[PDB]
């Protein structure tokens, strides 16, 4: 597992 702040696996444009 991993910290983001936009988005680690999902995040569409």
């Amino acid at each position: 597992w991993t910290l983001n702040s936009a988005g680690y696996l999902l995040g569409k444009k």
